[PDB]
């Protein structure tokens, strides 16, 4: 007895939906993997020369089997029906109201995805939830299906953590560092478990892939998250350290990093990590541990996020300090809107909190970033957009009277600007503030050149 | 410790800070000059003598936070149902976490974690840098509280009497 | 099953009154109550019984000897039982976690692992105390680990509902009886054979089946909310001498209500008993350990109005007698925690005596059936320079400045005060901590006595 997957369906065309399922595609040819998506113009743009996200190496992934086994579609219930496996990878946005406002993840969408799939499904399916930081979503799809039987309906639900970064998704997807599958430990679940196994084992080995339940699964991803996210605020915490004693915290990393225990990656200091992952994940992390009474452990981890708001508050207090303390009217380029290089996504982005302390102060921000969309800037910042805000074309036209130049994402074009041209035509004392230490190395340049450079982690 | 021998045979990195100087610059090549009859160049990292400090003071509480970082993780593994050196598993094989250190244990000791935290927090603290000294705080925090839960649940197995016992 | 021999382990106030209470009902059952202090035993079989309760030797001695007895032979009892009852008592803790607040199980384990070590066969083991705090558990714990071939123990809990001072009445006509057990076949088979020992003399309707842990909560709640209605009318005595109203007039309006019930609404000095102050302290840490604070610092307020009673009383008679105690005669008339037994457990007329030595004064403290030695253990060189025990009530107010009534003896009411007012200091106080002398104000004024009663400004 066991299940052979041919079909899939993913609920979900987004930042991990869109490309797991592509990869998949791509490397398994005999299935027929079906995304789908209430957004219309976003299926519309997977289905069109320019994809709806921006990722290195996507197009080419998505071109190759786009029409052959990969489908983008709106037709959520056919796709579902027709399904042996139905992935649900959607958005669990943060409650705005109630019980845990801001920090607890709201599941109504997965409900009404379980919801969505016990009416269009008769016989057996395996339903898995994918997301980046799952919170309880295994067992409240069980509930749902639990609660709403038919004759001769039979769904297994499985859980499998997407581990992808933005910006090197494809990279990723194709050779994952490992792939977690939680399931039932029962002979249904084990069925199920294995199906979705053999899935990955067209490229991904075997022995880089756990299996478990589902609780340890999501658990596992919650915590592993927070790992990644608690090393950034522990080098940034020590970048300040660097600042008030005349260390620079990139040497620190280093030797830091030399420790084979401690190993070498996620110890590059920065204004703040950004990303729809990690400051989610802590968040109900936290909640999670309140709700068990376990405080000590939820104000353990919410250091991270504490460190985290308070790396992005330095940082625009010493650009107005360089500013002496007034900056109406002022004219300031911001350099790099996502939240990382190689990416259009801006979620929980440092470039948007940097931004709203400098509008606070009145100042006259030029925007640049090469993928962000414009309109997206103009709802993250938002009648103070309207008076503060201009969104550059290029950035030597947000640099053109500036008063600062200030780095927020790592693009690897910010090292290659004419940054004798731009201090030009800047207004003096020019500052730079590399929130991102990527001018490291051009500093004797710009000093010479006339700036005054601030970066974080060196002083 | 426990270790000794084959870390000082086979050391990951060697640190010598020296004064920037032509002075110092020659006391640290002469240090190097001993380390590389065993030690290879490239593992050798020279820096000032507050960088090397630094440096040292932050890597061991490195070290003890991933300790009470899965500690904290093994409070929640109870509560819940799951197990620790399987979620340990799970995180380590991320290789920008790497899977050393997360053996979680009824806490950490030794003569340099908690003395490393402490003092690392009070340096803070004298630099008016109160959010960093707060952050590495949890880590003693944390095990201090590892501890006292391994010892509550010996006494609550024992029904809360341990008299004579 | 027929239980035919009972042990019970624990020769106490409730030990030693409930089986002698049941050998008297159950001709046919043998009743051996054991217990480890020797001295405590050889009373129980003496023509003196180690406490006082009204009625008690008269039961005692219609069934001492013929199913009736008391022994130091643990071993044998437990050996040749059907049903053993623990009934031993579990101190506070005195170090480590919940020091001052939780019970200490340690004789409850003890007597179980003695238990085992003495048994073959099938016993029915009863848990049966005023305070049962996870006993059963702890109990079973013990058996659960420690088994034998064909040795089968059921394990059953049985609170005593008894209050000091009406023991024999109390026993004999409860109000319910409450018997927790197992919900197995093997579990009712044993509450059945114990529901069969109380209806020798209990109506069926007044036997409460339940399980284990329902049955400790139930008596765990009962004792809280009867201490909280005295808290709660100690309360309003103290708004009532702050506003000119009378504390048993109020309670007499508040009473008529059926919905409340006129019982246990009399005002006084403050409760005590080795029940009531144990019950909410364990009640609090268990509340606090199931991470229910709210629940834990409600009932908590049962306890501080307690202390905050007994400290008004003493300030008020330290006021009243021109804010000086020191160098000056109190006599003590009540040093049991309520009237009719020996027992000083918790007793209010303790922390009064404390809170006046502390001050300087001189007391003689009389009780008519509280030992000696027990006063001075309590109040425990100190004790040595101001305290003085008098055989007698009028000897005690002999050149006393004051006299502060403590428990409500019935022979207070009737003491000789005209005497008593020739010898004492003037102005000559009573300060009536129980209410026992109302009525009597104006013959007392008359007299001229300075009367200061709670309740009353
Ligand atoms: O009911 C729904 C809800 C949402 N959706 C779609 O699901 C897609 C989700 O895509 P997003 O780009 O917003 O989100 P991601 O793919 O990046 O998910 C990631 O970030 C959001 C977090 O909540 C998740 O934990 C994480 O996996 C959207 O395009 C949305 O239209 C549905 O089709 N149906
Ligand atoms: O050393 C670092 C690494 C990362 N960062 C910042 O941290 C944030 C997160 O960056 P990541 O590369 O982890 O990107 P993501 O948020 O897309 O992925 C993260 O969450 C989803 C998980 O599945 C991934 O495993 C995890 O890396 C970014 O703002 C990034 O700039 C640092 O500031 N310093
Ligand atoms: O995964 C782990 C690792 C270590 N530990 C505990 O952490 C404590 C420290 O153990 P270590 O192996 O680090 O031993 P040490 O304390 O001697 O060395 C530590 O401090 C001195 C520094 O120079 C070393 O680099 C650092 O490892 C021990 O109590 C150990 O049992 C864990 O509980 N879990
Ligand atoms: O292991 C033991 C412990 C105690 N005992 C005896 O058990 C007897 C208990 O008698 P006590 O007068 O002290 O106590 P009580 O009968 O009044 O119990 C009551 O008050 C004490 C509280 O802890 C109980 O909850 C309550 O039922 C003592 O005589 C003691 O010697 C044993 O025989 N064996
Ligand atoms: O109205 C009242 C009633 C009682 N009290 C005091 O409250 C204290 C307790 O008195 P009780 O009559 O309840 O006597 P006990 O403590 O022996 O019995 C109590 O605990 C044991 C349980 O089994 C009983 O059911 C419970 O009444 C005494 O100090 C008594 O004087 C008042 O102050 N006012």
């Amino acid at each position: 007895h066991m299940f052979e997957i041919k079909k899939i369906c993913c609920i979900g065309a987004g930042y991990v939906g869109g490309p797991t399922c592509s990869v998949i595609a791509h490397m398994c040819p005999e299935i027929r993997v079906t995304v789908v998506d209430v957004n219309e113009s976003r299926i519309n743009a997977w289905n069109s020369p320019t994809l709806p996200i921006y990722e290195p190496g996507l197009k080419e992934v998505v071109e190759s089997c786009r029409g052959k086994n990969l489908f983008f579609s709106t037709n959520i219930d056919d796709a579902i029906k027709e399904a042996d496996l139905v992935f649900i990878s959607v958005n669990t946005p943060t409650k705005t109201y109630g019980m845990g406002k801001g920090r607890a993840a709201d599941l109504k969408y997965i409900e009404a995805c379980a919801r969505r799939i016990v009416q269009n499904s008769n016989g057996y399916k395996i339903v898995t939830e994918k997301s980046t930081v799952p919170v309880r979503a295994a067992e409240s799809i069980r509930r749902i299906f639990d609660a709403n039987t038919k004759p001769n309906l039979n769904l297994q639900v499985l859980s499998n953590p997407e581990f992808l970064a933005e910006g090197t998704a494809i990279k990723d997807l194709k050779n994952p560092d490992r792939v977690l599958i939680g399931g039932d430990e029962t002979p249904e679940g084990q069925r199920a478990v294995q199906a979705l196994c053999a899935v990955y084992e067209h490229w991904v080995p075997r022995e880089k892939i756990l299996t478990t339940n589902t609780w340890s699964s999501e658990l596992s991803k919650l915590a592993a998250n927070a790992f990644l996210a608690q090393r950034i605020s522990s080098i940034n915490s020590i970048s300040a350290l660097c600042e008030a004693t005349g260390a620079d915290v990139e040497e620190v990393a280093t030797a830091i990093g030399m420790d084979q225990r401690i190993g070498n990656k996620f110890l590059k200091a920065s204004v703040g990590f950004g990303g729809s992952c990690f400051q989610k994940d802590v968040l109900n992390l936290v909640y999670l541990c309140e709700a068990l009474n376990l405080p000590e452990v939820a104000r353990y981890w919410q250091q991270v996020i504490d460190m985290n708001d308070y790396q992005r508050r330095r940082f625009a207090s010493r650009i107005i300090d360089s500013l002496f303390n007034t900056v109406t009217d002022k004219k300031i380029a911001i350099l790099g809107f996502a939240f990382k290089k190689d990416t259009g996504d801006t979620r929980e982005s440092s470039s948007i909190y940097i931004s709203k302390y400098l509008m606070d102060e009145g100042a006259h921000l030029h925007i640049y970033d090469p993928k962000v969309p414009r309109e997206q800037i103009v709802v993250d910042l938002s009648d103070q957009v309207s008076r503060l805000v201009t969104i550059s074309k290029d950035p030597y036209e947000a640099c053109d009277g500036a008063h600062a130049v200030v780095i927020c994402t790592e693009w690897d074009m910010f090292k290659e600007l004419d940054y004798e041209r731009i201090h030009k035509k800047m207004l003096k004392p020019a500052f730079i503030f590399d929130g991102r230490r990527v001018l490291d190395g051009l500093h004797n340049e710009l000093q010479t050149i006339g700036f005054q450079i601030e970066t974080i982690g060196k002083k």
